[PDB]
C-alpha cells in the first residue's frame, strides 16, 4: 500500500513500532536486498563503537539490506552513499546539509543525521538515522528545528528512498562515481583533529580514491586517515 | 516511521511491492502476533474453494497474523471482524458497506471487499481484500468508483488497521460481542439461496449466538447454516 516504484531499495520494507535497533535485526535476520527495516523508536540504537544513538519517536530510524557485486576495495563508499542520500533529501526540503567525514551530515554545524555501515558476510547492512520531528540531544538538529514545522514522515521516507535506491543502482556500474559527489558536499579545508592514540591534527584537504580523508599537518607531512575506530571533529 | 498507535495488530508491517499472496506468505512464515503483510499487488490472490482474487495496483491486499486466546469455539466468528472492522472504515469515508454472509462486503449488492481467514494449530491468518483505487472485475465495485473520487490507499490501511485492533482486543475479552455488529451491518430479510451439498432457497432472517445463518424456507422450515463448503447467493 506504500506504492514504492524503486527498483531495489524498497522492494520490502518492514516496520516496527519498536525495536531494539534496525541494523540489529537486519544483520541477524535472512533478507532480501533491498528490504529496509524502520521503526518509530529504537531502544538500542547505535553509534559508532559502543556509543548510542538517541532514537526517540519522530525520526528516521532505518537500516538497508544490501549485496553489492562489486570487488571488495569499493566496500568502504557504501557509507557515503547513505550520507549522500541523506543531503539529497534535505535539499528537496529545502535545507543545505554538509557531510562531516565520514559518516555525519551537518546543519550550520549541528548534526541532523549520521550513518552506520555494518558487513555480516556478503550481506552489508547500511544504517541511517536522520532527525526529523523528534527532539534531539544538544548542540543536534532536526528538519522540524530547520524549517519552523513538522515535516511529514512518510515523505521524508519516499524522498530518502528513491535517492539511496537510484545513488545504489548507478555505484553498482560506476563506484567511483560517489566520492565525487562526496567530495562536492562535504566540509574541507578546514582544520580538524583526529583523536585516539597517534592523534594528530591537520587540514582535511580532500578524501582519496578510497575514501580516505587527507590531511596536511602543520609539518607539511601528509597522513590519510581510514575509518573505523576513527572519529573527526573540528577545532 | 508509520506511527501507528495501536495495542496488537500493527506492531509491525511488512510491506510488498509485489507478492504472491499476503495469505500464504502470512501462514508459511514465521510471524508474532499482530504482524502485518501488506503488498501493492499480488500474482496470486485467492478466495475461498480455491477461487481467485483480482489484485491490482491501488486496491488494499493485507493479511493479520494472530493468536486468540479463545475457546476453539470463538474461532469461526475471526471473519466477522475482518467484515466488520472493513464496514466501519467505508462508513468513515461514507460507503455503505453492508455484509454478505459470510465473509464479503457489499455497496449496493456488488462486492467492494471479501474476507479470507485460514486455519493453522495456534496461529490465524485474516485475510482482507478491498478494492480502493484499483479496477475491479465487472460486478465489483470499488471506494473510487463509489466515491467518484481517488481514495489515499494509506489513510484507509490508518483506518483499517486502528478499526481492526480495536475490535481484535474486545474480541478476546467478549466473544459474543462481534455478532451485535455483524447483525447490525448484515444484509438481512431478503431471500437467499445457499449452496452446499444441492441447494435450497429462504429468506435470511438473521445469525444465531454461532454466527449460523438462519434461513426460513417457504415452508417454514428454519436451516442453519455453518460457513464452510458453501455459497450463498441472492435471488
Ligand atoms: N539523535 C541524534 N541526533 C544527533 N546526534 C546524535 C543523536 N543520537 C546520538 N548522537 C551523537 O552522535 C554520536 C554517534 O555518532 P557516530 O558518528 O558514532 O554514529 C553515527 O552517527 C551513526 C548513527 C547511525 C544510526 C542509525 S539509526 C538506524 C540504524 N539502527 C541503529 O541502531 N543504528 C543505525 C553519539 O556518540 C552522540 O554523541
Ligand atoms: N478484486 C475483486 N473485487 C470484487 N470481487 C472479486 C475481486 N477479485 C475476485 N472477485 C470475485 O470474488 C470471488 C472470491 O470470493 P470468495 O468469497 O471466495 O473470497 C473472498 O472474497 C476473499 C478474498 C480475500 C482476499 C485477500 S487479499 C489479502 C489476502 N491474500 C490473498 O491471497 N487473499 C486475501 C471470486 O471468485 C470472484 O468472482
Ligand atoms: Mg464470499
Amino acid at each position: 500500500m506504500l506504492g514504492l516504484k524503486t527498483s531495489i531499495i524498497g522492494r520490502r520494507v518492514i516496520y516496527f513500532q519498536e525495536i531494539t535497533s534496525t541494523n540489529e535485526f537486519a544483520k541477524t535476520s535472512y533478507l532480501e536486498e533491498g528490504t529496509v527495516i524502520v521503526a518509530d523508536k529504537q531502544t538500542m540504537g547505535h553509534g559508532r563503537l559502543n556509543r548510542k544513538w538517541e532514537s526517540p519517536e519522530g525520526g528516521l530510524w532505518l537500516s538497508i539490506v544490501l549485496s553489492p557485486k562489486v570487488p571488495q576495495k569499493d566496500l568502504p563508499k557504501i557509507v557515503f552513499l547513505g550520507a549522500v542520500g541523506v543531503v539529497e533529501t534535505l535539499k528537496e526540503f529545502s535545507i543545505d546539509g554538509r557531510i562531516k567525514w565520514p559518516n555525519d551530515v551537518l546543519v550550520n554545524y549541528k548534526k541532523i543525521a549520521g550513518v552506520l555501515v555494518e558487513g555480516k558476510g556478503d550481506k552489508i547492512v547500511l544504517g541511517i538515522g536522520l532527525n526529523v520531528n523528534n527532539k534531539v540531544p544538544n548542540g543536534a538538529t532536526s528538519m522540524k528545528l530547520e524549517l519552523g514545522s513538522e515535516v511529514p514522515l512518510l515523505s521524508v521516507f519516499r524522498s530518502l528512498i528513491t535517492n539511496l535506491d537510484r545513488l545504489y543502482l548507478n555505484f553498482l556500474k560506476n563506484p567511483m562515481d560517489i566520492l565525487n559527489l562526496v567530495r562536492d558536499n562535504m566540509i574541507l579545508g578546514v582544520r580538524v583533529k583526529i583523536l585516539g592514540d597517534g592523534s594528530f591534527e591537520g587540514i582535511a584537504e580532500d578524501i582519496d580514491d578510497f575514501g580516505r580523508l587527507i590531511i596536511r599537518l602543520d609539518s607539511g607531512e601528509v597522513k590519510k586517515v581510514i575509518y573505523g575506530d576513527v572519529s573527526l571533529r573540528f577545532l
